[PDB]
């Protein structure tokens, strides 16, 4: 018995699920994934339902909900979305950090100034990063976050946004947020005429050719990014191959030959919760709990000892995904993990680099 | 589709002109140009 | 969550009570959602929300209008993590309007260190340094 939380849109991700359930029992919820009372509403009727792990996303609203109550009862969870800030426990991040890479990046073309547009519901702990590496190495940095603003005033403040950025003419820009949000912010660059030469774009998030880039593609304006999965590879081109074959009245979006990389991040997790209960077996430790789990909000709460050995399995489990070498260490995170670096040229994106953890950046008119 | 095209290009910026020989001109889409900067000018022939 | 459920099932027709950076998502939610009232001693929330009331005002022009009076054009901020970025947010974004040079380090996160922390201030010799932290942090 397993969770499986999904929020409102993420259609690609559970036809990633659902592959990835084939290929290798699941109980499905779908939820407002910022609403916190939703959330700890689906929590504790997985935990009466007496579930041994939970599979989910989560927002920077509802994060430390999931943080202190997977904490508390010891159950694990397992997420696609932005790493915790620190050290929590029970939680296994699928997703690697970006942070050094942004930062090599920024040192690769070797910038004296730039904008950064963050996303406040991604997380301010990238903020907090490349503030202390511009006043290192006396770089000139501009930093505002867009979500706070209303939707319906975005084109006004946006524009706004853009003109400000022309009071101190800043020509590079990053962006960090989710690929929608990127997309939108994208659309508006096009509309104001600011995807022309001598302008300079980063896009800080994992789903470089997961976004549309065709239409920047043409205007002349350099855009580079981080890609997670390289399509260039066996494993993602067996999987690519189904994915071709799949149809679209079945799982949504999963007819088409990309894939976006949340979906790769849960079809891997999938994989790795597969193994790490095989894993578990291969120890023959024993899994079961010992009657119902009862109230999550049970006074005094009680954890089930058996989850802390979920929590290590998860963690110690090792395999190949369509991320790369997927290993985590004793908080959740990914280590020594492949973050292909990408420029996008006139002929398509095209992969000028690669980064690891441990050798950090290495790169391959008439 | 042209305008879609110029817009890719990113000729939609101020200083560049452009006229509509149709009439309907309201009909195609605006909103997308509308913030370039570009001046477009028309045709139309029901007055709303 | 636990209390908040407790005092729920108890009936009441309010509730006064401190929160958290981290736990400040909880409480909005939770009392937009069951129309329960919140009154609040803590930091103002974000943006709109319904059913929590502030007892604090806000702080954030008053800090810029003072950086104004004392008409400095460079310096220190000190910002506590617990505390929540919104006046972060507020003079980074002052410091883009009016042409400002800032540095903004986490010192929430940590006797060495610290040694070491006003050793790193410094560099450039600066001599005005904002605090924005609870008054124990500021101590
Ligand atoms: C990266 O990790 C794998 C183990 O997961 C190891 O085989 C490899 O040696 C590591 N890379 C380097 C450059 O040491």
């Amino acid at each position: 018995q397993i969770g499986g939380l999904f929020p409102r849109g993420a259609d690609q991700e559970y036809s990633a699920f659902r592959v990835g359930m084939v290929q290798f029992t699941p109980h499905i919820d779908n939820l407002e994934v910022a609403n916190s009372f939703a959330v700890t509403n689906a929590f504790c009727s997985q935990f009466s339902r007496g579930v041994y792990a939970i599979f989910g996303f989560y927002d920077k609203k509802s994060v430390n909900t999931i943080t202190s109550f997977c904490g508390t009862l010891h159950v694990s969870f397992i997420t696609p979305s932005f790493p915790t800030d620190g050290t929590h426990p029970f939680v296994i991040q699928m997703r690697p950090d970006l942070k050094g890479a942004l930062l090599s990046l920024i040192e690769y073309y070797q910038w004296d100034k730039f904008a950064y547009l963050y996303d406040s519901d991604r997380g301010l702990s990238t903020l907090q990063a490349v503030l202390d590496s511009a006043a290192e190495k006396k770089w000139q940095v501009t930093a505002i976050n867009v979500g706070n603003i209303n939707n319906d005033k975005k084109d006004e403040t946006y524009r706004s946004l853009f003109q400000d950025l022309e009071l101190k003419k800043e020509r590079r820009v990053i962006l960090d947020c989710e690929r929608d949000k990127v997309n939108d912010i994208v659309d508006q660059v096009i509309t104001i005429g600011k995807h022309v030469k001598g302008y300079h774009y980063i896009i800080a998030n994992l789903g470089f050719t997961d976004g549309d880039l065709l239409k920047i593609q043409f205007g002349g304006a350099e855009v580079s990014g981080f890609q997670i999965v390289d399509y260039d590879d066996s494993l993602v081109s067996k999987f690519i191959e189904r994915w071709s074959t799949l149809e679209e009245k079945e799982y949504p979006g999963a007819h088409t030959a990309t894939i976006k990389y949340t979906s790769a991040l849960t079809y891997d997790a999938v994989q790795v919760m597969t193994e790490a209960f095989r894993n578990l077996r291969k120890q023959r430790i024993e899994i079961s709990r010992r009657g119902n789990a009862g109230d999550c909000l049970a006074n005094p709460a009680v954890p089930w000892g058996q989850g802390v050995e979920i929590e290590r399995a998860l963690k110690q489990v090792q395999v190949e995904g369509l991320s790369g070498n997927i290993k985590f260490d004793q908080n959740g995170k990914r280590i020594n993990y492949t973050i292909n670096i990408m420029e996008l040229k006139t002929n398509g994106p095209r992969k000028i680099g690669y980064w690891s953890e441990v050798d950090k950046m290495v790169v391959t008119q008439k």
